[PDB]
């Protein structure tokens, strides 16, 4: 699927993409809603992480699946992204929960549709 991580249209490509379509990305991309929970996850997100995407599917990533990532450089951020309605950032991070350290570059940025927010990530 022929779209770069941090393009500045990449939530209008990605609305029109199905599963096979997202699992076909050269980066991760997750989908949350305002809360957390995960509404999509792809296959290149399982690539780094180990983990399954159809056994995340409704885990709350913040609490459950990616506590590293609870903190105010990375869920401060994007809380802050939804409350102010406009969400679209960069920075970089390790992954490192049940799964060998790992760092990334990540990209949070609003989605079209309502309560969405793409989380997507690359390794650097
Ligand atoms: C730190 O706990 C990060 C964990 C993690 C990041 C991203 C994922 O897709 C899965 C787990």
């Amino acid at each position: 699927e022929h779209v770069a991580f941090g393009s500045e249209d990449i939530e209008n490509t990605l609305a029109k993409m199905d599963d096979g379509q997202l699992d076909g990305l050269a980066f991760g991309a997750i989908q949350l809603d305002g809360d957390g929970n995960i509404l999509q996850y792809n296959a290149a997100e399982g690539d780094i992480t180990g983990r399954d995407p159809k056994q995340v599917i409704g885990k709350n990533f913040f609490k459950d699946v990616a506590p590293c990532t609870d903190s105010p450089e990375f869920y401060g951020k994007f809380k802050e992204g939804v409350a102010s309605g406009n969400l679209n950032t960069m920075f970089e991070y390790t992954f490192d929960y049940q799964m060998t350290p790992t760092k990334v570059k990540v990209h949070m940025k609003k989605a079209l549709s309502g309560d969405s927010y793409w989380v997507f990530v690359k390794r650097v």
